[PDB]
């Protein structure tokens, strides 16, 4: 058997900070421009469940500006739902590209967001939900609420994928993290509230944001992320949302064996 | 002399329709997937003026979702201004990526838009103009009005670039086209008003949208674009905003010698 079966499969679609690596002006920072692993798209995760016959349920976490190229390069040509962490540009400005799937599926695309995120999507992308005055474009999205500490499930051809959302502090706003089975996704986080600890401890894989070496008001530094990894004892940790000071080979050396920097297209399967 | 001097230089950053080619679901339509010229980013044009010493003024027309990769691949690492045609997703959803230049230039990025476009950018990207409640992010953009039949000039290190905007019908809304010297850029157009004809006739290069073979309410078909090219007698025409029915090699054969389909990265210099 040479295709995925009886598993969850995770693909790190993007592992960069908000301006990407390099920045738009060609700035690679301290990254080796010759290592393709240092070319970073904006942060996003693809989550799939495969059954015994290889049928799949497919869910994306965040639709940033790189969403179209991320999906094309993933090789996965269908989508059941999108789930959002928070309403920052690098996580939402690719939303229009969900249109194609609406035509393929013959129904509105199910999207999942908390109230803060939803209310900002309605402000800035209202035409995706309701046809405005002077337009003939039908809406393309169907909104579902999510909230910390309330699990939700997304159905599809591979069976249901159950998400456990939890609260994160992200500078001056809240973002969501998610546990999916044994795998935890924590991007855009500067502190973990006490009530969220149960969701983040004892993960088989912890995917955790580490922006740079120096402190930043909205994200963990590398040292802060490593302190959390030591406390939470994941079997493996993968760093994400990495900015131009963090070079792949350098960070690989500086971190424990069970910890690695992410790279775009990083893919693994786990039991379900 | 092996770098540009004493010229205008134009780069077709993107030549695709709104979902790109291929679509996000991997659909190439009738395009040969093996020809790299058929991989199309969303429509945008880079305009540069170089002086005798190779100093440049750099202006982008539209900042769609592909804007960051377009600029990186262009090799041009600075920007003086952005000019907008109309407020559709494929032309504006990359706007946040102007942030990097604001830091480099030490001043807000000058953006140019008509009232319709400006009012939609304020709705959907207000935080780029004014810090909202609960935020510490400074604004990044400085807005300037443009209107059909009123020329405007953008200053920079290579000298001024003079734009002549004009009205286009684009289905149920108006879009702007621009003449820059001898070069005319007409994307997202389904009809030309009589008063715009003076700007589009007798171009050295006419860059004109041709979506597909079949009629569409918002864009010229290939046949309609060719009818206009015959009436307007440009020396050379380049087709843009091309959707998945239009294969590069096929359209090259079907069109007169002085007419060609565009491709991403297409670049030419003209006298100033
Ligand atoms: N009010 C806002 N709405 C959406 N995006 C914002 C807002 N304010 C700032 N941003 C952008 O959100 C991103 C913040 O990046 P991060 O450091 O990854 O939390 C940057 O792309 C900012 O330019
Ligand atoms: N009210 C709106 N604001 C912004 N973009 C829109 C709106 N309505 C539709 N669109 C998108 O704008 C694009 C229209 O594409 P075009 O066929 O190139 O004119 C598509 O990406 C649409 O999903
Ligand atoms: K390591
Ligand atoms: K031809
Ligand atoms: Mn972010
Ligand atoms: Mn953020
Ligand atoms: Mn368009
Ligand atoms: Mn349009």
């Amino acid at each position: 058997m040479t295709s995925p079966r009886n598993c969850l499969r995770f693909t790190l679609l993007g592992c960069g900070s908000s301006p990407g690596v390099p920045r738009i002006n060609g700035d690679w920072g301290k990254c080796d421009p010759k290592n393709p692993k240092n070319r970073r798209r904006r942060a996003s995760l693809l989550v799939e469940r495969y059954d015994a016959e290889g049928n799949n349920t497919v869910v994306v976490i965040d639709t940033g500006p790189d969403f179209r190229m991320q999906m094309i390069d993933s090789g996965v040509h269908m989508l059941d739902a999108a789930v959002y962490t928070h309403p920052h540009a690098d996580h939402i400005h690719g939303i229009d590209d969900l249109r194609t799937y609406v035509v393929d599926n013959g129904r509105l695309m199910d999207v999942y967001a908390n109230r803060l995120t939803r209310n900002r999507l309605y402000d800035t992308f209202g035409y995706c939900f309701e046809t405005p005055v002077g337009s003939s474009y039908p809406p393309i999205l169907s909104m579902h609420d999510i909230a910390p500490e309330t699990p939700f499930s997304i159905e599809g051809a591979g069976g249901a994928i159950r998400f456990e959302p939890f609260s994160q502090v992200h500078g001056d706003i809240e973002s969501l993290g998610f546990r999916i089975g044994s795998v935890v996704y924590c991007t855009d986080v500067s502190a973990f509230p006490e009530q969220s600890l149960q969701y983040i401890k004892d993960a088989d894989v912890l995917i955790i944001g580490a922006l740079q070496y120096r402190p930043h008001p909205s994200h963990f530094s590398l040292g802060e992320a490593l302190e959390w990894i030591e406390k939470l004892s994941p079997k493996r940790a993968i760093l994400t949302h990495m900015h131009v000071p963090l070079d792949y080979e350098t960070v690989m050396r500086e971190t424990p064996h069970h910890v690695e920097p992410g790279y775009d297209g990083l893919r693994f399967e786990v039991a379900v």
